[PDB]
């Protein structure tokens, strides 16, 4: 089972196919394409949003916790951008370079196609022309015969008439004759020609053709792939951030805190004790 | 160290400090609020894009694979989404809701401490008062007193003269004597009121403030660490998605593929053999 086979007969579906093939590896394209511009969106959300809680009292554990909430949350985004600017973009310039020279595999693909038929169908119109004459000149040499079949019957008529007569219809027998060995000639020529059309090049070029398919199919499958693997790359860094996290939350020490609380305004005075009785008598 | 101890003289300081400390709780709040709204954006997103693709054929695995991108990216995307309006969005609001009591538990502990000042300023206006009523009485007695020993002194003058002086001078001091005693009980009561306001009402009342403190920070710490476990929950997700994708894309079959095609415009038909020679003669 192959196309230039058992699709012999299918140029102008397979045409067909293999562009609604590129039309979907275009769409494909594009799909990634917005989903990347999605990501490189929600990176700069949430860079701008640590940006934005960042200060304009740090020493608080419960400040420095925040501090690093807001700066692992930075490095997170940061780390997810470049992933995407360099990995998931390059996917997709690969992709459009790609599809460029599948359009031109294509365009030349059918060319080679188009040609082997204008080639096969400029021979018919030979061996075509070259019958019309045998035919013509075979009624002419008819013609001829019968006249002088007349001539030669007609007790009327002279030696000289019959003649004339007589040559009439032998030079068109040999017309005839000279056409049917250049029919015969041309007919073999095509009968070579279409069968090197049918079991060659039409075999040859539809073979190039699903080749060129069965590519085009793999790597689209491939590039989801590789896609996949540079999108299971946060899950590492996820991890890593998350885990900055519960360690800064961790470190949170409210006993500590209320220390610096007490070095912070203890004033080093002390109550004032009972107060003395003046006793002006 | 206690701040009932170590800054019993710090009521507005620790006012500053504790509205300082409620502040940043609900600046931080305002993160986690704004961080939450940015993912349930992201899914919508990512949700919205698996709808933009879905077809308006299907027998290709090319587009089978297709499919399963665009499913299981609306799989995770609502996945997604719902841990966030389920978990994420409950932190905040029992968030929300602590710092609602935090606030009123602010309001009564400082009420309390504004309530012991103003009675221990009331004794004080008291025993000021007493002690002042002591003094001129006194001032009474004295001028009084000074006044009988001028008239015992004078040669000229009448027993009679002196004698409404020596009563004027003696009812004097009696007074002087009773304000002492007013103002000598009134001087225990203070000292007993000021003594209770330095170690016991201050104390008390500080130590509930500083609690209240220490727990806020402690659920801050908190409800980063728990927003961090339901933010680490979408890797089990991510990782199931990537590898439902990549499933899909090894599904590929580019070969089964073209048999379909085949299927697909097989004619039946079968090429012209050689072309019959047709001799007119």
């Amino acid at each position: 089972m192959s196309w230039g086979t058992e699709l012999w007969d299918q140029f102008d579906n397979l045409e067909k196919h293999t562009q609604w093939g590129i039309d979907i590896l275009e769409k494909y394209i594009k799909f990634v394409k917005e989903r990347t511009e999605i990501e490189l969106s929600y990176a700069k959300q949430l860079r701008n949003l640590s940006k934005k809680y960042q200060p304009k009292e740090y020493k608080y554990t419960s400040c420095k916790a925040f501090i690093s909430n807001l700066n692992e949350m930075n490095d997170y985004a940061g780390q997810h951008e470049v992933i995407s600017e360099n990995m998931a973009s390059q996917i997709i310039v690969d992709l459009a370079r790609y599809v460029q020279e599948l359009k031109q595999e294509r365009k030349s693909n059918f060319h080679d196609g188009r040609k082997a038929q204008q080639h096969i169908e400029t021979c018919w119109k030979q061996l075509e022309s070259s019958k019309r004459r045998f035919e013509r000149d075979c009624k002419e040499a008819d013609r001829a015969q019968q006249y002088f079949e007349k001539m030669d019957a007609d007790i009327n008529v002279t030696k000289a008439d019959v003649e004339k007569a007589r040559q009439q219809a032998q030079i068109r027998h040999q017309m005839a004759e000279d056409s049917k060995a250049d029919y015969s000639s041309i007919l073999q020529k095509f009968n070579h020609e279409q069968h090197e059309y049918y079991h060659t090049h039409i075999p040859n070029i539809f073979q190039k053709i699903q080749e060129m398919e069965e590519r085009r199919i793999v790597r689209m499958g491939e590039s989801m792939k590789t896609y996949a693997e540079v999108d299971r790359q946060v899950i590492p860094i996820i991890g890593k951030c998350l885990d900055g996290i519960v360690k800064a939350a961790e470190s949170i020490d409210q006993k500590n805190d209320s220390q610096l609380v007490i070095e912070a305004y203890k004033s080093g005075f002390e109550p004032p004790g009972d107060i003395e009785f003046e006793d002006y008598t």
